[PDB]
């Protein structure tokens, strides 16, 4: 359904160890947070040099745009989304309903 | 395996119908170049206004870190690209291995 991407940096000083802290904490909104259905992360490992500054990719799934919505406005998400935002330089949103070439 | 991830902005007088032709385009090498797998786009339907002016996501999928680098080395992204990047105001890429907390 809706793809919900966010890219960040971590701002300086921010360990490894609070990283992966973060992280874990960010996946488990799958099961604070009904509407969100699935997470995935990964680290930048691009050569090309036009990350533009962001380190890493988090994406969760949902089944509308709707749902994002209702996430947004879930209290555990507003709860959270302080303490992880609170460790990022750089952040990036968007949401897509994923589209292939077919038939 | 490797998702290749850009995100772009096109550029003023891009119409509507170039960009359909040049999503087509890009998603066309997969079947133009061998270690190119999988394609999917997305127009972003964010509401948190973080999007950074980033309108549109491309996602191919691959199956190593080596086959990207042959993907960016291939004369017909090479030739390609110049097409697409023409008409492009922003561009990011970030390359990732999907990670999740799992066991
Ligand atoms: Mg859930
Ligand atoms: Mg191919």
């Amino acid at each position: 359904p809706v793809k919900h991407v966010l890219l960040a940096s971590f701002k300086d000083g921010v360990s490894p160890e609070k990283i992966e802290e973060l992280i874990k904490g960010y996946a488990n909104l799958v099961n604070l947070i009904e509407p969100m259905k699935a997470f995935h992360w990964g680290k930048d490992v691009s050569i090309e040099n036009l990350h533009q500054g962001y380190t890493h990719i988090f994406e969760s799934t949902f089944e509308s745009k709707e749902a994002v919505a209702e996430y947004i406005a879930h209290p555990a998400h507003v709860e959270f989304a302080t303490i992880f935002l609170g460790s990022l330089d750089k952040v990036l949103v968007i949401d897509y309903k994923p589209t292939s070439v077919s038939l």
